[PDB]
């Protein structure tokens, strides 16, 4: 970790602190990130992952108990985007090719059961061609994203979790505007009762035994879903609705996302990037 030339600071989580830095010997430019026998071997798997729709994880550096993953380096993030865009919006074209890429990226990593968990803008990068990648999968402050199982306190949550926050991704795109943007976890539960309705028996069969649900949770009427996504066409919004089903085995899997009538006329335009 002397071989790299810090040149800026691009991300933190609390996994860790992301820099783009050069190879001081070939001169690569890579983003590098800042990070237990398990973790080394579970990367050293993840390192094997490689599809068009993932960022790249070039090589692993365990030195004296600090651990630098040295990934592939995009140029912009969706978030980043997404504000640039938000007077005139994305195209629907842009917006339907890169969901459609990042359900590839889910499915090729969900086919080899590796979840990402924690998707948000910040984690999809995009380059000047009309890629866009999914970074920081397998390696498991923004609720905004999260599935509602994992709010009501499931152990063992499946693939599903990352089909919910790509929805949620997917309509703010769409919208320009964050569907649930909770500010604690009970806000992010609430939101997501006060825009879909409140689950019970019906809808998702076993919920009101999931540990932290509560009877006493106020009971609201599922909103219309036009009103969620205006203006996005008949066949996105049953697209989404299928991504936000409150029950993880009801909700669409990637692979099945890719098969819907939303995608027959899919096509890969580029953006305007300003880099
Ligand atoms: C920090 C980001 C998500 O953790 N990881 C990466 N970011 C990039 N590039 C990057 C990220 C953010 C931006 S920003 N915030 O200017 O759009 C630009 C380039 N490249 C590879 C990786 Br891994």
């Amino acid at each position: 970790m002397e071989n790299f030339q810090k040149v800026e600071k691009i991300g933190e989580g609390t996994y860790g602190v992301v820099y783009k830095a050069r190879n001081k010997l070939t001169g690569e430019v890579v983003a590098l990130k800042k990070i237990p026998s398990t973790a080394i071997r579970e990367i050293s798997l993840l390192k094997e992952l490689n599809h068009p729709n993932i960022v790249k994880l070039l090589d692993v550096i365990h030195t004296e108990n600090k651990l630098y993953l040295v990934f592939e380096f995009l140029h912009q993030d969706l978030k980043k985007f997404m504000d640039a865009s938000a007077l005139t919006g994305i195209p629907l074209p842009l917006i339907k090719s890169y969901l459609f890429q990042l359900l590839q990226g889910l499915a090729f990593c969900h086919s080899h059961r590796v979840l990402h968990r924690d998707l948000k803008p910040q984690n999809l990068l995009i380059n000047t061609e009309g890629a866009i990648k999914l970074a920081d999968f397998g390696l498991a402050v923004t609720l905004w994203y999260r599935a509602p199982e994992i709010l009501l306190g499931c152990k063992y949550y499946s693939t599903a979790v990352d089909i919910w926050s790509l929805g949620c991704i997917f309509a703010e795109m769409v919208t320009r505007r964050a569907l649930f943007p909770g500010d604690s976890e009970i806000d992010q539960l609430f939101r997501i009762f006060r825009t879909l309705g409140t689950p019970d028996e019906v809808v998702w069969p076993g919920v009101t035994s999931m540990p932290d649900y509560k009877p006493s949770f106020p009971k609201w009427a599922r909103q219309d879903f036009s009103k969620v996504v205006p203006p996005l066409d008949e066949d996105g919004r049953s697209l989404l609705s299928q991504m936000l089903h409150y029950d993880p085995n009801k909700r669409i899997s990637a692979k099945a996302a890719l098969a819907h009538p939303f995608f027959q006329d899919v096509t890969k335009p580029v953006p305007h990037l300003r880099l």
